[PDB]
């Protein structure tokens, strides 16, 4: 099928520009915000979008038959203005993702292609697993206003579900 | 300084784009050219290009008080033949990366600063490694013809003193 | 060598005061601004200058076959206010010992010696490491007002492989 | 008190001095006589009068409420001519010491400060382990001429009681 | 480059060289001088000569694409007379393999060769510090006339740093 | 004696040049043929030669009393074309040293000289084990044609009662 290469191609570039995206994130929240954990949080969330989350549309594609496109293009100009922001533009990102990857499975169940809808399955759930971890760390930001006691918390975050993991 | 600055966000650039890059051949060669182990060790390679070379030189930027850009474009259409023009092709791109570090090593210590030639120190010994273990390999395909032999040894390799 | 030297005694008789003066400020910081875990910090800091830091110049010098002059004063007595102050006087004093090596190793290759290039590459080192020990701290006194937060951040408190 | 903090900061001074000339001799030793087991010995005594001598100092001053003063000027202009005379000095300044840490040991009763006494019971102690440590090593001179022999049974000394330990 | 494939060259045939030489003098310690520990401490310069000494060498040029020479040719014809002039003359060959060494370093770093200035700071380390293993050696017939404290000594020596080693 | 001296001498001196060859050989063969195992291989007969093969001869003369000499002169020109050609010249290389053993045992047994007899024994006998153990990798050339094959078996290779 055409349609469902098409739709996976677009996820494997959008994820690759989002791991891109929150390195830079990471480094300019280390560095100038003064909150390191923060950036090690936002680290592992680029790893993880640059690992596996692209690896599995490549082998899946090394395994039905359809063929792959790269083709990335990311710039980061404008950065905001403090943590708050920061971490409300990582959960604005996730957001999307969630919707994208709801596209792709509707187009999936049209088609009559049942092995791609068991392979989406896991983006499907992994969506809301990341998107809750994120929104957790959001929260911290409206209860305290003690930049160290934010830092205390997300180090013990840093430091399994049956249904969600 | 400024000009060490600038080399190393280019360095950055292009180490970027070479790991993606080379996640695409690796792609290509498991699935087209019929040799999983070729595409393993390329994957690896793509790894290490996307992890540690750009992780240092951030942490870098952090420590000594630098400014950081991230602007990065790459797509690829032209492919090799086979898989022995592919090999040779890594092995071109991994030579230019290794003049380029010497270009950034000269310059450094053109402008007096020496806590970015002891920090470059570490990249001129990565250079020659790399290009060592993959020219090791681009030896493989003059000395036989029969593929599953080249394989076999290649899978073999992925199962010093001064260089590590 | 001569100027060779004549720097390295420079080196050791800076580093011995350094050592004595932090000792001080750390007696001062743990009984008259009651924050004890910034007292240690700053006792780690002077031992680790009043140790290694004029061995190795010593060894060097029983090696080489280089004279040792041994001719130090110092006496403190303007203090800071409260401990923000103090540990930004900490921080420009390693920010300068920065300096004093950098102008050594400069020296050192503009004379044709290659063994002080190959030893000095150590200070290089350690001078930035040290300083970002330091900044790491300066920059907590941004973050919170709460003393005793800080406190157990420091507490806490007390290696990269290429920084290391 | 003014007696016991000036006596006890004039200590810290000759403390911090000792260490410094010590060091300067356990160099001299090693690099010019041909003795490193000598400069090991010396080396020593160095850190221990720079470690826990002063550092004793400093937490009695925290702990009961006196003041600090740093003012340390040494310097070196002179040395011995060979060995022997090197390790005569070393005597003659630990024999120093010992008056020194009596006469604050009397001001210290004179003044019905018990706290203190208390305190310089250690350094009384020390003052006479020091002494006989490195009489021990000073008598060794007189009892041959070959360098070798003083250097094997230096090394067994450094390498390998109930009143006055 | 040209230039450092000479140096290096010549250096390769200076080691093997170095390492012959050494071989007879610990032979000729050993049976002609009845001082069968200096003999031991001489081979084992020897070997280390003759080993790694020119195995990096080797391994460098099949590493960059340079090209080897063999050219040894080698006689002892004049003995030194008793041991302290053989351990003086080890101790002068140290001494001239250092700035051989340095002039190499000088070479590379005016040619734009940042690889083989990199590889030579080995050689940089190895030289002072062989060098001050022997003078450590050379010290002893200073310190006493018989030669079984001497052997005492030197056997405690072969029978067992952060920079320099 | 003294024509067992001289011999033994003359053995000295032909060992310490062949182990010098061998290296030589070794370095020429994993550059330039493509077989590092090859490399391997012969690398550990040249260490054999200039270990053991002449520090036994070394201890025996310290033991009975006889003088040493030393005098080498060593310049490789013309290496074979590949390595089929390489591994014949060792082979004859080999088959040359055990005649020159022969000979030295013949006329220590002519002098009515026992201990030399009972040392050049080991000599006898190592010469026979080694000469077998290179001809079996010569004639591996003509048993097939990849270079592959040949390098796994030297491999495995590199990884008796009365000959040990
Ligand atoms: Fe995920
Ligand atoms: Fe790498
Ligand atoms: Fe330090
Ligand atoms: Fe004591
Ligand atoms: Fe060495
Ligand atoms: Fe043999």
């Amino acid at each position: 099928s055409n349609k469902i290469n098409d739709a996976l191609n677009q996820h494997y570039k959008l994820n690759v520009e989002l791991g891109l995206v929150y390195a830079h994130y990471a480094h300019v929240a280390d560095d100038e915000f003064d909150m390191p954990y923060l950036g090690k949080f936002i680290q592992h969330l680029s790893e993880d979008k640059l690992g596996v989350h692209k690896e599995y549309i490549s082998d899946y594609f090394k395994r039905n038959g359809m063929k792959l496109k790269t083709d990335v293009s990311v710039a980061v100009k404008s950065i905001p203005s403090d943590a708050k922001a920061l971490i409300q533009e990582v959960y604005a990102r996730e957001n999307e993702v969630r919707d994208h990857v709801k596209a792709i499975a509707k187009l999936a169940l049209a088609e009559d292609d049942y092995e791609s809808f068991y392979f989406i399955q896991w983006y499907v759930r992994d969506g809301l697993k990341d998107l809750t971890e994120v929104d957790d760390v959001v929260k911290l930001f409206n209860s305290s206003n003690d930049k160290l006691i934010i830092e205390e918390t997300i180090k013990e975050m840093v430091e399994e579900h049956e249904i969600w993991g």
